[PDB]
């Protein structure tokens, strides 16, 4: 088995833990953590492709996506390795995360230790939003916080 | 050839950008770029085994050390992976990083993608102080910023 782990932050007051976790190749990741100072309501999640932070999250770059495959919802076929479940901010700003993700990985050619995650603005369309950009970004707005994800222990 | 890149980062004083970069397959990785903040003279600079922030520098682990060997510098048959140079800071607290260090990796059993490089209070004894403790950690004190190696463009 194989854990990771990313401690999120930005400029604003978003910032959280985020684990990951897999017991095996190729099998399903574990996803979980707490992210506070959200807006009430769902928030983009994703792995972007590079663990660059040298200029803040901008510099971490598109989503993960080595297939050059369309933006999409985490049960699409057709997504971005990167495109996680919406994470949900409770009333006080607290997203409880729980996610199971069969997508990424945290070997071989899906591995995400290394790269980005990064916590959005707005809702992720999934795709789903009737504009080219929804199947490049999914219109989740600004990158408000994020971190390199790192082996752990 | 594969790059990677970390953002140092402590409690304030202490900040940096380190850029690696490898050419190909079990050859030296070049490592370079600007650590500021620092008292002038030697500073201790490794790479820890856990890319794990979520306690600051602490949570990184112990050297990164696959086959559990000895403490050592880093012409050393008999070191860490992750034991590099020294880095050196000018009177005014600034180190200019220029290595190449053929042990570590940006793949393969020795990738240092996903864990902590460290610069430190003290510079690293290389192995040759004068307690076990120098063929643990070098005695080269607190851990003053890190960060985690992520994959670069
Ligand atoms: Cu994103
Ligand atoms: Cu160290
Ligand atoms: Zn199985
Ligand atoms: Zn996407
Ligand atoms: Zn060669
Ligand atoms: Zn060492």
């Amino acid at each position: 088995a194989t854990k990771a782990v990313c401690v999120l932050k930005g400029d604003g007051p978003v910032q959280g833990i985020i684990n990951f976790e897999q017991k095996e190749s190729n099998g399903p990741v574990k996803v979980w953590g707490s992210i506070k100072g959200l807006t009430e309501g769902l928030h983009g999640f994703h792995v972007h492709e590079f663990g660059d932070n040298t200029a803040g999250c901008t510099s971490a770059g598109p989503h993960f996506n080595p297939l050059s495959r369309k933006h999409g919802g985490p049960k699409d076929e057709e997504r971005h390795v990167g495109d996680l479940r919406n994470v949900t901010a409770d009333k006080d700003g607290v997203a409880d995360v729980s996610i199971e993700d069969s997508v990424i990985s945290l070997s071989g050619d899906h591995c995400i230790i290394g790269r980005t995650l990064v916590v959005h603005e707005k809702a992720d369309d999934l795709g789903k939003g009737g504009n080219e950009e929804s199947t490049k970004t999914g219109n989740a707005g600004s990158r408000l916080a994020c971190g390199v994800i790192g082996i752990a222990q």
